[PDB]
């Protein structure tokens, strides 16, 4: 019953790129009471928006831009350009500002309007294009903008770069050592897929026997190979496979319907007072599906948390009111 | 160029999401700090209370406020959270509440931070909307009547009276204080019930003589100056009064700022540090680079500390003006007035 707030740092950082990762793993206990899972269950939630920018993404511009620049492949008098659902334009703003270098951005015109906003500010340069065309509208808007050009252009390819896999070496790293070792199961939400991936890979490489979950919209499950379609569950179905998107790495796809996502999103901040985005709450409930399960009983699962609710206030996510006691709201997730 | 590296694995495992709040990162600045005025010797610290679970300064506020009243009895299970506040305080509160299991009455006016208002209600929170052209006094008076006519019913927060608030800024000045290894020498802090800058005051004034405490308030409503309050559009300072909680002894020196100067300032940090602090933030930093400037305080260290990030702002004008002139004409512009 007592309760400790979080001690010093005991570092002073060299500018904001240095406090992005080292995000916190947290218990849920509130959405997680319930007859069926079983108190030696655990059930951790890794929230990703403690990065600086709020977004699992902030790991992603910096190590695609840092490693350019030290590669050689990002140089001075070039700019940095891509296409994105929204949280990886943020993150390339903030590595840009700080390395200082320009970047251009296309993204789609139905992504949240705080994300548009968020841009231009650090010193950006935006696009928006059709919502129906969706993430692959996106990328063309892109290669357009690229085809002619010089050699003037550093393009992240967030879906194609490696880098982004790499990233969440570190992502793994903190989940290992988190948890002493005792991670069972990841249950990572699919957009560019360099968490699930660069996760899985780094964790394979600590224990075999870690079970890999990649979660996707019902209503766009290509990763199940059912075809793109229209869904709501923000930052995730891209609509192809990525090429970064290793299959050999994944355990088990769950497809969560966007009226869930959403729905558990509402749960989570009301019975946990964690306020995680649309495609946690995808995440969430395929954890809390696995948690009911009898062979995970006492099991350690750690859930992928890649936003914060608060960049879709100009959605839905929060629209409608759900009926029902924490228990009903519960058992019309998991039923 | 230097090697970055990321930050290490925190190694806890969090028993829920209030043990995320404080510890909070100590950042350098370069990029607002290159200007001939000040020196390549004295260091210039931002502290990021938007490193907090919910984006500010407040969820320490909010927790000890709540947390304080369950240990000493005056928050008991039965009773409900009640305060009036359109900004932070309410989300702060609301976290809090949401985790220890007690309902949350937040009261502001109707057509205040509609935006604020639905990450309140998100949390289970029941809105009290008041008035519109009553304004924050319209909210404290009906937060009056319900407390009046439900005796022992509610637990207001009170955050600009609770010693709470102040004590809980013990942490905060722990942190400043190992987190320089005892070498901080100046704190700044944009002052809105003023808990930050005297419960930092009060405890590092404790470990080492010399530390000199700044309060920046907006140069329109400068009352703690003494001078009368006005309306000024630095959200989160500025509260028109001068709060109970307030000590004077234990601050050295007020800087007033200017609205639209504290707001140039977080554009600049933004664009040429990569930070994307506040308004308030906007004030503490341009304070802070004023005496990052006086040749006393060469090669001191000097931490200011950032309320709140920019994402909050999205609806003001804090982003619409974009600012002409490089780097070196927007610093220059904004360090210039003289005295
Ligand atoms: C919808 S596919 C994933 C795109 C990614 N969420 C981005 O921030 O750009």
């Amino acid at each position: 019953e007592q309760i400790s707030i979080s001690s010093p740092r005991k570092r002073i950082y060299h500018n904001i790129l240095e406090t992005i990762g080292g995000t916190p793993l947290v218990e849920l206990h509130g959405v997680t009471e319930h007859p069926r899972i079983k108190k030696g269950t655990r059930i951790l939630v890794k929230l990703e928006y403690f990065n600086p920018m709020s977004s699992v993404k902030d790991r992603v511009g910096f190590n695609i831009v840092y490693q350019a620049i030290k590669d050689g492949r990002l140089k001075p008098g070039m700019e940095i350009i891509e296409s994105t659902s929204g949280n990886t334009g943020i993150a390339l703003c903030q590595a840009g500002a700080v390395f200082g270098y320009r970047v251009n951005i296309a993204m789609p015109s139905t992504m949240s309007v705080e994300r548009q906003m968020i841009m231009k500010a650090f010193g950006a340069e935006l696009i928006l294009t059709e919502g129906k065309k969706g993430m692959p509208g996106a990328i063309e808007e892109v290669n357009k903008m690229i085809k002619e050009n010089p050699g003037k252009y550093f393009v992240a390819n967030q879906f194609g770069n490696p880098d982004n896999t790499a990233a969440h070496h570190y992502t793994a790293n903190e989940i290992w050592e988190d948890t002493d070792g005792e991670v069972d199961i990841v249950v990572s939400a699919v957009g560019t897929s360099g968490t699930v991936i660069g996760v899985a890979e780094k964790l394979k490489e600590k224990k075999k026997g870690i079970k890999i979950i990649a979660v996707e919209p019902e209503e766009s499950a290509v990763l199940e190979g059912k075809a793109k379609g229209p869904h709501g569950i923000q930052g995730i179905g891209a609509g192809f496979i990525p090429d970064i998107y290793k299959k050999e790495f994944v355990d088990e796809i769950i497809p969560i319907k966007t009226q869930d996502a959403w729905k558990m999103a509402r749960a989570v901040v009301k019975y946990d007072g964690i306020m995680c985005g649309m495609s946690s709450g995808a995440a969430i409930l395929a954890g809390l599906k696995e948690a009911e399960k009898p062979e995970n009983e006492g099991k350690t699962i750690v859930i992928i948390v890649p936003s914060c609710g608060e960049r879709y206030l100009s959605t839905d996510l929060y629209k409608i009111k759900d009926e029902g006691t924490k228990i009903q709201i519960l058992d019309s997730l998991l039923n």
